[PDB]
């Protein structure tokens, strides 16, 4: 009860208590429905510019855990697609589940994957993180699904990490960084209008999710579910399940990138 | 600059930036002039009931430390004074300096003590402590300021907690407290109108500031001082300099319950 989760008591189910938004016009995930989410040849293609990706520590924030980067620059930059600005990284995070066959947020004609990535970023039109975020076209969000089939060589510098963040608040300094690594072969997407998926759950999102999941190995993705929601000498809760799942597509339209 | 405390970047003077409160029309701190705080016979007596004070757990939340107890009952309960209503203790905490001559946030005729003790308690009119701050007469915070001289018997049980929660976010079971143990021998006391001090800076507070301050020892106040603002990883910053300065009184009349 004490403040919002992903627990029986404090999860995705009672968040409309505290956050009316919850139940609004352009809230997610969604799933998206590959025969009508049509394809769309008015959009240009993505740009995704990571080479100059200049991570700078990786914490537990309760919730998840977050890789963060520096924004002060354009060194990590999205662009084009259904995009109008440049878009910078500030950090990017996961969903997962308990189970190999539960953990995204997104799905694909109703089909759950492993987990989630979440690379997100803010458009610089607005100055700063915080101003974007109340502005509609803000932030973007790239979303990437995980199943668990070979290992991701780019995903396990990220796992050696996590130890070291077990419990909420820990962090730690996390250098040199490439998140070009966790990319799939081909950036062919879906594009919608949306929101946040964790409170304040603010309707500031473009949400670009790619088609072609990445694969993990059994052994990374257990890795993940060693960590905890709760902070060191609190009584353990395993950070799993830690997704919201899809909400009401409403009066809004699918894009797609690609035949 | 990340957000509010009591650095040279983030401390009082620059809290006006988020908080436009602070240079409201009911701020607290303020100092006590002896000479204009008169005498009002219309006070009633002050009647302090921590007969079944029952506390669960001391925190450092990275501003101060907290002794938190249970509020679900008329167990530790202030009435009368200035006070319409009943109002149950919630917590307390202190506010001290890095040197015996500073600490306090109240002053009596421009003198500082060593620190502060505030017992925080919620009017049981509105339910629960989140509904009372969003009203005027929502909290009653009881101020007792500390001198070094001799030790204080009925502290020295918060002060052998200490070295287990010395970071923020550490907490500890913390039972059979008896808060009485930390009141002087008179209530004789001064009341005004003001606000919490610190962030959010609500003007919700009837103020009650015992005039007659508790001893401590030299020993039990170098123990506040190894208290660290920080996280236990991050670099360290000692919990000291806690304390808000004297605000403008403005319109307001400081009524005093004595000769
Ligand atoms: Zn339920
Ligand atoms: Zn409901
Ligand atoms: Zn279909
Ligand atoms: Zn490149
Ligand atoms: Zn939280
Ligand atoms: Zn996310
Ligand atoms: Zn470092
Ligand atoms: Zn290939
Ligand atoms: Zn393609
Ligand atoms: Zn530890
Ligand atoms: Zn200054
Ligand atoms: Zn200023
Ligand atoms: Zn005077
Ligand atoms: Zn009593
Ligand atoms: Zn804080
Ligand atoms: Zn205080
Ligand atoms: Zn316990
Ligand atoms: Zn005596
Ligand atoms: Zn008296």
């Amino acid at each position: 009860s004490h403040h919002w989760g992903y627990g029986k008591h404090n999860g995705p189910e009672h968040w409309h208590k505290d956050f009316p938004i919850a139940k609004g016009e352009r809230q997610s995930p969604v799933d998206i429905d590959t025969h009508t989410a049509k394809y769309d040849p008015s959009l240009k293609p993505l740009s995704v510019s990571y080479d100059q990706a200049t991570s700078l520590r990786i914490l537990n924030n309760g919730h998840a855990f977050n890789v963060e980067f520096d924004d002060s620059q354009d060194k990590a930059v999205l662009k084009g697609g259904p995009l109008d600005g440049t878009y910078r990284l500030i950090q990017f995070h996961f969903h997962w589940g308990s189970l190999d066959g539960q953990g995204s947020e997104h799905t694909v004609d109703k089909k759950k994957y492993a987990a989630e990535l979440h690379l997100v970023h803010w458009n610089t039109k607005y100055g700063d993180f915080g101003k974007a975020v109340q502005q509609p076209d803000g932030l973007a969000v790239l979303g990437i699904f995980l199943k668990v089939g070979s290992a991701k060589p780019g995903l396990q510098k990220v796992v050696d990490v996590l130890d070291s963040i077990k419990t909420k608040g820990k962090s730690a300094d996390f250098t040199n960084f490439d998140p070009r690594g966790l990319l799939p072969e081909s950036l062919d997407y879906w594009t919608y209008p949306g929101s946040l998926t964790t409170p304040p759950l603010l309707e500031c999102v473009t949400w670009i999710v790619l088609k072609e999941p990445i694969s993990v190995s059994s052994e990374q993705v257990l890795k993940f579910r060693k960590l905890n929601f709760n902070g060191e000498g609190e009584p353990e809760e395993l950070m799993v399940d830690n997704w919201r799942p899809a909400q009401p597509l409403k009066n809004r339209q699918i894009k797609a990138s690609f035949k």
